[PDB]
């Protein structure tokens, strides 16, 4: 039946966030840690993850598509307070802690997760006419080792 692989999700050893709209009730009952502004939540598992956060923050990285289901080179800036608009199932809200990266074509809108050659950045929060937003899981590292430069 079934063939194609996806986790939608960062899981970090024992600790697993995911967008607010895509947490489960499970996510929530376990739920340790969750940002409205972020659009995001830190749930507690006893199966370790198998994804490594990056602390840096590198102006360049490589995010997921979905339609291209390959992964795509783009830089983006780390933008505080990103006023999301209203698409897919979100309203026109305000989001903190998410990287926009303006690709060179129409399509890419969802994904997966924003990983740097370092690690993991962020989980795709929203897009618009022809840019990546994603949240940044660099506020909230407390999950496992992070990456370094030196
Ligand atoms: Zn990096």
């Amino acid at each position: 039946g079934p063939y194609g692989h996806q986790s939608g999700a960062v899981y970090v050893g024992n600790y697993k966030v995911v967008n607010r709209h895509l947490a489960t009730h499970v996510d929530w009952q376990n739920c340790v840690w969750e940002d409205y502004n972020r659009d995001l939540l830190v749930s507690t598992t006893t199966a370790h993850g198998c994804d490594t956060i990056a602390r840096c923050q590198c102006t360049t990285g490589v995010y997921f598509c979905a339609s291209k289901s390959k992964h795509y080179p783009v830089s983006f800036e780390g933008p505080g307070l990103v006023e999301v608009q209203e698409s897919e199932y979100y309203p026109k809200r305000y989001q903190s802690h998410v990287l926009l990266a303006t690709g060179f074509s129409e399509p890419g809108d969802a994904g997966g997760i924003l990983r740097c050659e370092h690690g993991v950045i962020g989980l795709v929060t929203m897009g618009g006419e022809g840019v990546v937003g994603f949240a940044d899981v660099r506020d909230l590292l407390w999950l496992e080792d992070d990456a370094m430069e030196q």
